């Protein structure tokens, strides 16, 4: 599924991401924009042989199991395919563990490079939340 901007904001808010670990909803919408362009089915292979999955491009080495990744830990205890669902619940649950891991949203390199420090509130501007 390809979410609309305000549609994704509302879904992320309903699943308790607004201000989770102190990150406003615009931070999460901005991260999803640059990780996946709001497409739940986005996948990207990394040079280390891992793959990133879903709206927040969660990786198969630490977080989800895809059956083909060396050094796999599956810390979210989920098949990576669950992160491609139209239902963002698995992505949100796994993102909450990632952002709790010590480095906050710096875990998402696109968030650090394209969202951090910017006027992230613009990503929820106009939305009925």
């Amino acid at each position: 599924k390809v979410f609309g901007r305000c549609e994704l904001a509302a879904a992320m808010k309903r699943h308790g991401l607004d201000n989770y670990r102190g990150y406003s909803l615009g931070n999460w919408v901005c991260a999803a924009k640059f990780e996946s362009n709001f497409n739940t089915q986005a996948t990207n292979r990394n040079t280390d042989g891992s793959t990133d999955y879903g709206i927040l491009q969660i990786n198969s080495r630490w977080w989800c199991n895809d059956g083909r990744t060396p050094g796999s830990r599956n810390l979210c205890n989920i098949p990576c395919s669950a992160l491609l669902s139209s239902d963002i619940t698995a992505s949100v649950n796994c993102a909450k563990k990632i952002v709790s891991d010590g480095n906050g949203m710096n875990a998402w390199v696109a968030w650090r490079n394209r969202c951090k420090g910017t006027d992230v509130q613009a990503w929820i501007r106009g939305c009925r939340l």
